[PDB]
């Protein structure tokens, strides 16, 4: 745990990669070369043994030893550290670049009283690591490229002067990622003279005096970011990606030596959907249902996406101009909530976890749940085993099942091999923790992964962590797990551009209490902000899914907005209305048809909806979804107003008529408005008045002014409805 780690076990990595060669007095010479090459983290030193490369301590003329005599007055003149030039059969050390690593030093009495000469050893083990070994997993890259710029741009120009070539300085624009592609030979080189000057001693401190992140950089890469390396290394190497394997298949193979022809067609059929067939429909449609079916022009709907009505279609097939009607739509409306290809992990995705939620039917409701209690059950042999510490387990992710408003600028638009920079920073930004309630399908050895799928994560499992094996070398999960990022950067990998998410897995609780903890802070605070009772429960977090670290800290922005954009008096006054009657601000990343504010209050299920948010009266609660994107708006605040509104458009209405309660768009006198201007805003507003009334008000109330005036350019009249109702709540 300690000192069985680094002393024990180098002496293992000295005696097989590490010869020696002398003459006589075989002693100290390895006392020297021994200490000299303790320095180094022995996880670099493992790594040469990787890309298989062996070292020699020789003595005199290095040139005139045995693997390095073969390359001609072709590569003669070595140039030094410092840029000097310091020839061959002159020089002490040198290191062989080719499908052969070799790496020669010269011996010596003792490196202590020297300083300058264990550099250069220690800069050419640098070109090593940043030319054999990193070049192999794609690195330098993205994260060491930001500290070169750092460096270039800043107030001591001197730093430069110490890492910086006799070009690098001059380089007129930042190094572009493209940059690395082009003058590599020359960054790899930067990244070794940072190592051996942290390597070293006494050169560590003027590094961490003229070196801004630089050094930074090395110590953090030096002591917790390496084995990552290391370890991507280790999954290119064949031999070791199916000694791992079999490792685990063994540590399993009892386990799924002992499994029902119902067990695997149970974890079968939990990987692929299956949509229910034709037939089937059909026969349960009934008599005046199937009736109906044969006159409806599906295409004149607006819900069910293409996926579904193009399938409802074939239906009038085998059983042999826009305005539709609302009894016929009923029926289009059921039929949506059969044609759903029964998911197992999708259905958990949805739920959060909450299965037994009123989203549908019951005969199925209660199939997904005695599959899934049964598919826990399957999954309790846990990792853990005594053939292996940390385990690595990788996988490939859509960002759109994280974030979708995010996912739609993700890809550059003209390279869409590249990452574009700014969006990558706000998806990196508040994630600090991911939950799983699904049944997580991962791949013991990295496999390459499809298009919308651009993140790639990399799993380190708690041993306790129980899950199930498979036998195209892939494991499923137990579901409910803890993730935790622990460090997201950028990457490249067979010609292409991916996102590399490390996390480590911890009890869910760890997590879901990060959560509550936090929402009780949220709420210990919007209420001083409002004057509220401080013991009141007004934001509510509903959290589960993979990116939740963000659904809470979002809310904070979301609320921090829509406060600095109304007047205070509007909020308050509205606000309590919601409040008194228990209302809720949820925050929450399952579908939105498994909130309790709504379905509590749905007359029949496929009355139900889903989206980006939405406010009912019923409940007086605001329901904001967080993994997806309002038809194209920028931010999700925004829709968050518009939601506001619609508690708006309550309040007023109540406070016409004191109890029989209307909203207040039903007015005789709007309706006249939605009339008129009421068709000159937004392609949603064109809907209803109610709608209307929420859209133009968002406007009214949005951050960019450019959006406020054409509500009062196009749609005067309702910039004075609504900005009437609104100075008449204040007064109330
Ligand atoms: C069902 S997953 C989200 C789908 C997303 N949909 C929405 O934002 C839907 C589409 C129609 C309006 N949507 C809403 O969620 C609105 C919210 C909204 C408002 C304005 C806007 O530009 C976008 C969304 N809900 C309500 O008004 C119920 S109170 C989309 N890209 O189609
Ligand atoms: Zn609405």
């Amino acid at each position: 745990e300690r000192n069985k780690t680094q002393e024990e076990h180098l002496k293992e990595i000295m005696k097989h990669i590490v010869k020696i060669e002398v003459k006589g007095e075989e002693a100290v010479k390895k006392e020297a070369a021994e200490k000299l090459l303790e320095k180094v983290p022995s996880d670099v030193l493992e790594m040469y043994k990787a890309i298989g490369g062996k070292i020699y301590i020789v003595d005199g003329d290095i040139t005139k030893h045995i693997s390095l005599e073969a390359l001609s007055e072709d590569k003669k003149k070595i140039k030094d550290i410092y840029g000097k030039d310091a020839l061959l059969h002159e020089h002490y050390v040198y290191a062989k670049e080719g499908y052969e690593p070799v790496l020669v030093i010269q011996s010596s009495e003792d490196y202590v009283e020297n300083t300058e000469k264990a550099l250069n050893v220690y800069y050419e083990i640098g070109k090593i690591l940043s030319r054999d070994i990193l070049s192999k997993i794609n690195q330098p890259y993205q994260k060491f490229l930001d500290v070169l710029n750092t460096i270039k741009n800043a107030s001591d120009s001197d730093g430069q002067d110490l890492l910086f070539t006799n070009q690098l300085k001059e380089h007129p624009t930042d190094f572009s990622v493209e940059f690395l592609e082009q003058n590599s030979n020359e960054v790899q080189e930067v990244f070794a003279k940072a190592f051996a000057y942290y390597i070293e001693p006494q050169h560590r401190d003027v590094l961490q005096l003229y070196a801004p992140e630089a050094f930074n950089y090395m110590d953090k890469f030096n002591e917790q970011e390496i084995n990552l390396s290391l370890e991507e290394l280790k999954d290119q190497r064949m031999l070791s990606r199916y000694e791992k394997w079999e490792k685990i298949k063994q540590h399993y193979q009892h386990w799924s030596d002992s499994l029902s022809e119902e067990g695997r067609g149970l974890l079968k059929k939990l990987q692929i959907p299956i949509e229910p067939k034709k037939d089937d429909i059909i026969h349960s449609l009934s008599q005046e249902e199937k009736e109906l079916l044969k006159r409806i022009q599906i295409d004149s709907s607006d819900f069910l996406s293409t996926e579904e009505k193009e399938f409802l279609k074939k239906l009038q097939i085998d059983i042999r101009s826009n305005p539709l009607s609302e009894k016929e739509k009923e029926f289009l409306k059921k039929l949506k909530l059969d044609i759903q290809p029964y998911d197992i992990n999708q259905r958990l995705q949805d739920t959060g976890g909450l299965i037994d939620s009123p989203s549908i039917n019951l005969d199925v409701r209660k199939q997904y749940k005695r599959d899934i209690q049964n598919i826990d059950a399957l999954l309790h042999q846990s990792i853990g085993s005594t053939l292996y510490n940390k385990i690595y387990l990788y996988e490939n992710m859509n960002i759109n099942n994280l974030t979708a408003t995010l996912g739609a600028d993700l890809v550059d638009s003209t390279d869409n091999t590249k990452i574009n920079r700014g969006i990558f920073n706000e998806f990196k930004k508040n994630f600090k923790y991911s939950i799983s309630s699904n049944y997580m399908i991962v791949d013991i050895n990295e496999r390459p992964a499809l298009d919308n799928e651009r993140l790639k994560w990399r799993i380190q499992l708690s041993p306790d962590t129980r899950a199930g094996y498979l036998e195209n070398g892939k494991l499923i999960l137990q579901r409910n797990i803890g993730l935790e990022i622990k460090d997201v950067q950028i990457i490249k990998q067979s010609e292409k551009e991916y996102i590399r998410i490390d996390a480590k897995v911890v009890p869910k609780s760890k997590i879901d209490t990060k959560i509550q903890e936090a929402q009780l802070n949220i709420n210990q605070e919007w209420n001083k902000a409002l004057g509220l009772p401080k013991y009141t429960k007004l934001i509510t977090f509903n959290v589960h899914n993979r990116y939740a670290s963000n659904i809470v800290e979002s809310a904070y922005l979301i609320l921090n907005e829509w406060k600095n954009n109304i007047q205070s008096d509007l909020i308050k006054k509205v606000t309590n209305y919601l409040v008194d009657g228990n209302g809720r601000f949820v925050f929450t990343d399952i579908t939105l048809p498994n909130i309790a504010e709504q379905y509590t209050h749905q007359d029949e299920i496929y009355e139900q909806v889903h989206s980006k948010g939405l406010y009912v009266p019923e409940s007086r609660s605001i329901l904001l979804h967080g993994p997806s994107k309002g038809v194209e708006l920028r931010n999700d605040s925004e829709g968050f107003i518009h939601e506001f509104g619609h508690a708006v458009d309550d309040y007023a209405g109540y406070l016409l008529d004191k109890n029989q309660s209307d909203l207040v768009t039903n007015s005789k006198k709007f309706i006249d408005i939605f009339k008129e201007e009421g068709s000159n805003l937004t392609s949603y507003g064109r809907t209803n008045e109610a709608e209307f009334f929420a859209e133009a008000f968002r406007l009214m109330h949005s951050t960019d002014h450019a959006e406020r005036l054409k509500v009062q350019k196009n749609a005067p009249k309702t910039f004075q409805f609504i900005n009437d109702q609104i100075k008449f709540i204040i007064n109330s």
